[PDB]
């Protein structure tokens, strides 16, 4: 976990998400990214390891959802794995579970497990009421449109 990315929440703007690109162990993170192949150095150097994803989460809890898609976006960009850490949900009023689209099949994220995000068709951030996309097989077009109405989606 030392090498990878971490989703962090900051009190900036009464709610900001932060994705750390580092080779160190970041704590107090809500989510994580695990790269299988080498991680882009320019993301380390240009961002200096810090990148603020989305801000003012105060105004709308769904912004956190969207910020999450922006987070896994990085994972799908470098072609790694996405890990949803659990802990924040006990303190933060947002508890959700992530879903990926692969082929015609939809797959939910396993809590604290690096899950294949690299060659996904689409991704979305659904709340505990994730049954929107919780089916045996799914349309890539529906996946994003559904997740978007859930408040977060991101599709190739």
């Amino acid at each position: 976990e030392e090498k990878g990315a971490y989703l962090v929440f900051d009190n900036a703007s009464n709610g900001t998400l932060f994705i750390v690109w580092k080779k160190e162990k970041v704590e107090n993170a809500l989510m994580f990214i695990k790269p299988t192949k080498e991680v882009p150095e320019f993301k380390f150097v240009n961002r200096n390891g810090k990148n603020e994803l989305i801000r003012n989460l105060q105004s709308d809890k769904k912004l956190f959802y969207s910020g999450i898609c922006q987070f896994v976006k990085e994972a799908k960009d470098i072609k790694g794995k996405l890990t949803l850490l659990q802990h924040f949900d006990s303190s933060f009023p947002i508890k959700v579970d992530l879903y990926f689209l692969k082929g015609s099949k939809v797959m939910p994220l396993n809590t604290g497990e690096p899950f294949v995000v690299q060659d996904i068709d689409a991704m979305s951030v659904l709340p505990k009421g994730s049954s929107s996309l919780k089916v045996k097989t799914m349309a890539k077009d529906m996946f994003v449109s559904r997740g978007n109405t859930e408040g977060a989606s991101i599709s190739f």
